[PDB]
């Protein structure tokens, strides 16, 4: 997250860290949201590769013990059937992970609330992005969970030529674009929490930013629109 602030430990308890085995260590690669006790939602491009993955719930500081973590393996990865590793702009940047065990819910560890199917936000709706991804373009990961206020940019404005053009589809949410605050590599797969009727619901999955750089004026961070996938989500979860 570029231009963020540290989150309080218990602000965003649906946030997870998606980590892969790197020698004999585990490094952060992506975020994700806990959607059931044994199901994580993340981006398809995070799990494109042949790596060994783990999920950390209850994480606040990547580098230090919090006293709250639960560490769990990934049993099955289900990527969306239309996802094409060579075209992120085509969309379907969404993957569901069945974990090796159920996690225990507590104040650090809660499920993420998902929008009702078809839901579209108004322009300039209040949302926060969270993640441990790079805090500058070509910079480094954060140690502690950062948040940024990142208001929405509706489709008519986001698919306008000054913004994203035809690169963004109606199956995506756009948020931010102020040049100062954004998502960045390592935030991918993570939540966009948006305030709706007094409750924060996860409306996005962080997908892509500009090749020019993470915080680019009029290149808002782009999200997979969670409300476009609600039937797919539930169909996966019933059947696995
Ligand atoms: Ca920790």
């Amino acid at each position: 997250v570029v231009g963020g602030t540290e989150a309080q430990r218990n602000s965003w308890p649906s946030q997870i860290s998606l980590q892969y085995r790197s020698g004999s260590s585990w490094a952060h690669t992506c975020g994700g949201t806990l959607i059931r006790q044994n199901w994580v939602m993340t981006a398809a491009h995070c799990v494109d590769r042949e790596l060994t993955f783990r999920v950390v719930v209850g994480e606040h500081n990547l580098n230090q013990n919090n006293g709250t973590e639960q560490y769990v393996g990934v049993q099955k990865i289900v990527v969306h059937p239309y996802w094409n590793t060579d075209d992120v702009a085509a969309g379907y940047d969404i993957a569901l992970l069945r974990l090796a065990q159920s996690v225990t819910l507590n104040s650090y560890v809660q499920l993420g609330v998902l929008p009702r199917a078809g839901t579209i936000l108004a322009n300039n709706s209040p949302c926060y992005i969270t993640g441990w991804g790079l805090t500058r373009t070509n910079g480094q990961l954060a140690q502690t969970l950062q948040q940024a206020y990142l208001p929405t940019v509706d489709y008519a404005i986001c698919s306008s030529s000054s913004y994203w053009g035809s690169t963004v589809k109606n199956s995506m949410v756009c948020a931010g674009g102020d040049g100062v605050r954004s998502g960045c590599q390592g935030d991918s797969g993570g939540p966009l929490h948006c305030l709706v009727n007094g409750q924060y619901a996860v409306h996005g999955v962080t997908s892509f930013v500009s090749r020019l750089g993470c915080n680019v004026t009029r290149k808002p961070t782009v999200f997979t629109r969670v409300s476009a996938y609600i039937s797919w989500i539930n169909n996966v979860i019933a059947s696995n």
